[PDB]
């Protein structure tokens, strides 16, 4: 693979020039891999498992090799009723995440956080069906400076900093985390959703978190992600909510619906989508990526798609020459699964599938914290 800018030039392509090393290698490792090759990895892999059968993580009991890539929430860590301490579930949650970014980090793979984020007036809620006719209205209106809640969501930011400045590796160095705040905001599902605010409301959201964070909390072990869902047919509707080129690392974008069971036509639709998103990253020397993507199985409801992993999903993630750093399945819990374990339906494509070239799991990843020299 080959970029059109050097290593050492990394910093200046960065939302955070001021990033750790480890921060600015993994945003420059990311960009070339992305030329012909992609990590892959899911949600919770080492804490959530198809039909609880904890311990390896299930990628790891289906492949043999751990995933390239974990990813972990915000939502435990930032609970109204984490108050830190042993004794308390959402602190123990906390903890149990703290262990397992730092396990990845020390074996080399992507660390990746989103954020359900409890609405802020009770704290309950981040799904809008969920919650009342007012919170949904006025939720993402309350924390913008100004709004009733902004302290509330300031202090919000400052236990995310303080988490993830926590974040020390076996090295020593502190682990590089991609934050991905406010997702899938074109849907309706979550009150930072597209019916519940303005343009420039989710604009201006974005751009206060991402300067509170970097410069008022400095952190400095952050990339930024950006990710609506698959409600979009062109370039203009993908940057309709973008926050701006000093404001995103990676362009990500999820898509489950275009696998559910909608054939080739489907497979299209989600090449299409992503090439959209890849064309932008390359245009603003930013990252690609799919960032949720899955088909989920429930044996005792749906069966698997006959082909899925390695003529559906792959094909969307390779055919026209997209470029993408990474992508992520959903966890497994319970009796549903989107990466399959032996003798599950799914489980010889799936092998197909992370035997192609193009696939980086925890076995085949570069050393994604060290800067080549120019």
């Amino acid at each position: 693979g080959e970029l059109d800018f050097e290593p050492e030039e990394t910093r200046s392509f960065m939302v955070n020039p001021d990033a750790t090393e480890e921060t600015v290698a993994l945003f420059y490792n990311l960009k070339l891999l992305s030329q012909n090759s992609f990590i892959v990895g899911q949600q919770d892999a080492f804490s959530s498992f198809y039909q609880d059968n904890a311990g390896d993580s299930d990628i790891k009991k289906m492949t043999g090799s751990d995933p390239g890539l974990l990813g972990s929430d915000f939502m435990f860590i930032t609970d109204d009723l984490n108050d830190g301490t042993p004794s308390n579930w959402f602190f123990q949650q906390e903890n149990q995440i703290r262990d397992d970014v730092l396990r990845a980090f020390d074996m080399g793979l992507v660390n990746v956080f989103c954020w359900h984020f409890r609405e802020p007036f009770e704290g309950e809620h981040f799904y809008t069906s969920e919650m009342t006719q007012f919170q949904r209205e006025n939720a993402l209106k309350s924390i913008l400076p100004g709004g009733e809640n902004h302290d509330y969501y300031k202090q919000k930011l400052e236990k995310i900093a303080s988490f993830t400045k926590s974040l020390v590796g076996s090295n020593g160095a502190l682990v590089p985390i991609i934050f991905r705040p406010f997702h899938e905001f074109d849907g309706d599902w979550f009150w930072w959703g597209q019916s519940f605010c303005t343009i420039e409301e989710y604009i201006q959201l974005w751009q206060f978190t991402v300067t509170y964070l970097k410069n008022t909390l400095s952190v400095n072990n952050m990339l930024f992600a950006f990710s609506p869902d698959n409600r979009f047919f062109s370039e203009s509707e993908y940057l309709a909510r973008y926050p701006g080129d000093d404001f995103v690392d990676i362009m990500g974008m999820d898509n489950y619906g275009d696998f559910n069971n909608q054939g080739q036509a489907g497979v299209e639709r989600a090449n299409q989508k992503l090439k959209i998103v890849s064309d932008l990253a390359e245009e603003r020397v930013k990252i690609a990526s799919l960032t949720e993507t899955g088909y989920f199985v429930t044996l005792s409801e749906n069966g698997a798609i006959p082909g899925f992993f390695t003529n559906n999903l792959f094909e969307a993630l390779t055919h026209n020459d997209v470029k993408i750093g990474f992508t992520m399945f959903w966890y497994n819990y319970q009796d549903t699964y989107c990466t399959p374990v032996p003798g599950l339906p799914s489980a010889n494509d799936f092998m197909e599938f992370v035997s192609k070239p193009e696939v980086i799991l925890a076995d085949d990843l570069p050393e994604m914290y060290r800067l080549p020299p120019n």
